[PDB]
């Protein structure tokens, strides 16, 4: 009801819809709605967030739906979102980053455990907690890639065009993991260099080319410490076939290099 909740601010909008903090007219108590102005599509998203349960994905309290409008209500997220802590131009100190993402792979492990892709992975839609502890969020492209332990490809193109793999732009049908770990890699990009390293990976995109040429004299290649850019050169790679997987990232120098907070 407009009774139950106050709607105070936007906190931003998702692939499908835009999230509100919402405060509890009796109780004070402050969460995020997504309001949802319309489907089978929230059906889905609902289905999967009653699924999530890992300390790295966004908490799901449950949903209300009135006439061309329902409302999803989430745990509100006290640090707000990795893409604030991201400095143009600079990034963020190394050992941060590096914590960050030891916390996106755990979460990003976590949901392929249960045969769910993301497919929208971006500092947008990673958030943080008031200890810094990073929770993967926004579930509207979200879809299952593993039932009954059988692989289904993804065949639809969607995510935000500076994250989505290669493959994705040339390939009928593709793997739904590479795709997830290709974002995750210009995540960490993001976080060292404070810049995408291209608008699409695309050959027509000339930055992509420069890195397929290992031109890492060039920005946003040269702000990267070696060890961190040598583990970029195994994510970041064309052929989703070569790319490296998960258990593989768990075993790279600089994912295992004690770094001083
Ligand atoms: C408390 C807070 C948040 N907290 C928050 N908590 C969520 N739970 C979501 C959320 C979801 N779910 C979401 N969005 C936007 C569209 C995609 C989705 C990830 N966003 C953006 C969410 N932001 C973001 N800033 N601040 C502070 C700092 C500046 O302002 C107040
Ligand atoms: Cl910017
Ligand atoms: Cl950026």
């Amino acid at each position: 009801f407009v009774e139950d909740w106050d709607l105070v601010q936007t906190l931003g909008e998702g692939a499908y819809g835009e999230v509100q903090l919402a405060v509890n007219r009796v109780t004070e108590e402050a969460v995020a709605v997504k309001i949802v102005d319309m489907p089978e599509n929230i059906k889905k998203e609902i289905c999967i967030l009653k699924m999530l349960n890992h300390e790295n994905v966004i908490k799901f309290y449950g949903h209300r739906r009135e006439g061309n409008i329902q409302y999803l209500f989430m745990e509100l997220a006290s640090g707000g979102s990795l893409f604030d802590r991201i400095e143009p131009d600079i990034g963020m100190p190394e050992p941060d980053a590096q914590r960050f993402f030891h916390q996106l792979m755990a979460g990003v492990v976590y949901l392929h455990g249960i045969g769910i892709t993301h497919r929208d992975i971006k500092p947008h839609n990673l958030l943080l907690d008031e200890r810094d502890n990073l929770k993967i969020a926004d579930y509207s492209l979200a879809t299952v890639f593993r039932y009954n332990n059988r692989e289904r490809l993804l065949n639809k193109m969607c995510g935000t065009l500076p994250y989505v793999a290669p493959e994705l732009l040339k390939r009928r049908e593709f793997h739904a993991e590479p795709v997830d770990v290709w974002s995750c890699g210009i995540v960490l990009t993001a976080m060292l260099a404070g810049e995408l390293p291209w608008d699409q990976p695309s050959d027509s995109c000339q930055e992509y080319s420069d890195w397929k040429e290992k031109k890492t004299y060039l920005n946003p290649w040269k702000k990267i410490d070696s060890a961190p850019l040598a583990l970029l050169h195994k994510i970041l790679v064309e052929n989703p076939s070569a790319r490296i997987t998960i258990p593989d990232i768990k075993k790279d120098r600089w994912y295992n290099k004690p770094l001083k907070k």
